[PDB]
């Protein structure tokens, strides 16, 4: 236990190694968690004229939070759904970034949209570069999506003790998209058709749900079938619920996703896959 926070970015990195090692998980891997965390704290400082956060934490970043770096696939930004219009968040978030949070700051690249397949609308992506102490820590993407179907009117709050571990001790609270809209989204991704040139190329959406199936509470079932209907109808596009299907070109894809996640239960094959997620389909239809 460090008594004090690190004097500069290279004890930083030294501790990081330290706790890394300890926990067992690679640098880089807790680097980046380290990063998106302080973002989070960033961006937690963005809030109605009530105090609830305007922007929520969701996708591969999401799950991490949930069900750790080692029980998670690397997720490649930190993804969020926003309650104001890109320009509003990008100026607040870069206020937040210049004030600074325990001796880490962000600069914010402008946004830029992103082409995605079947949302209705396109996300926003940029980058947040962080320094600790003004030394270049590491840089985080950020993608930034608009509400859909009421999925920001609730929240759950998630903690990481990452930070404490190399002694930086202020509280830690990443607001996050609920599991019932979470896995409502990945159902619709996972299971959408596009247009015959493009293809889906989805397969790790079969693990991410699998991940979730480990988390949903039954009491929590009724509600996730609610917010399936509500996505798909918002979405309007193929109906709830759906088939799970597989495509040839999935197969190395859906092994490339299982990689470093042999000690959880996940099934072996894409097909296999594909029939579990079916399973839970059927078992969130049926609670009425
Ligand atoms: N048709 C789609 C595509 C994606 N998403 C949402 O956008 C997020 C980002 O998708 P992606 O870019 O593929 O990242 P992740 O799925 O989170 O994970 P990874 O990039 O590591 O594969 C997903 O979590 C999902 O909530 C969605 O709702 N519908």
């Amino acid at each position: 236990p460090y008594s004090s926070p690190p004097t500069n970015l290279r004890s930083l990195r030294d501790r990081l190694t330290q706790v890394a090692e300890r926990q067992g998980v690679v640098f880089g891997r807790l680097q980046r968690h380290v990063a998106m965390i302080v973002v989070a704290q960033f961006a937690a400082t963005l809030t109605d004229d009530t105090g609830a956060p305007l922007l929520l934490v969701k996708g591969g970043s999401s799950l991490e939070l949930r069900r750790g770096i080692p029980d998670s696939r690397t997720s490649k930004a930190f993804d969020t759904v926003a309650r104001r219009d890109i320009e509003l968040i990008h100026e607040q978030l870069a206020d937040a970034g210049e004030t600074g949070w325990e001796g880490f700051t962000a600069i914010f690249t402008a946004p830029e949209e992103i082409d995605v397949p079947g949302m209705p609308v396109k996300p926003r992506r940029f980058t947040a570069k962080l320094s600790y102490r003004g030394r270049a820590f590491a840089t985080v993407p950020i993608e930034v999506s608009s509400v859909e179907a009421g999925n920001a009117d609730q929240f759950d709050t998630l903690t990481s003790d990452a930070l404490g571990l190399v002694g930086v001790p202020a509280a830690v609270a990443v607001p996050c998209m609920t599991i019932p809209w979470q896995i409502a989204q990945k159902l619709h991704a996972v299971t959408a058709v596009l247009e015959e040139p493009k293809v889906n190329d989805r397969a790790h959406d079969l693990v991410d749900l699998q991940l979730l199936e480990g988390l949903l509470l039954d009491a929590d079932l009724m509600p996730t079938r609610s917010a399936c209907i509500a996505i798909f109808e918002a979405r309007a596009q193929h109906p709830w619920p759906p088939r799970v299907a597989t495509l040839p070109h999935w197969p190395l894809i859906y092994a490339g996703a299982l990689e470093g996640l042999d000690h959880l239960e996940l099934a072996r094959t894409v097909d296999a896959a594909a029939q579990a997620v079916q399973r839970f389909v059927a078992r969130i239809d049926r609670a009425t």
